[PDB]
């Protein structure tokens, strides 16, 4: 649940 | 380093 250094 | 379930 990330794409690089953004995660839900 | 990872994307999804991919990790570079």
């Amino acid at each position: 649940x990330c794409y690089x250094a953004v995660c839900t």
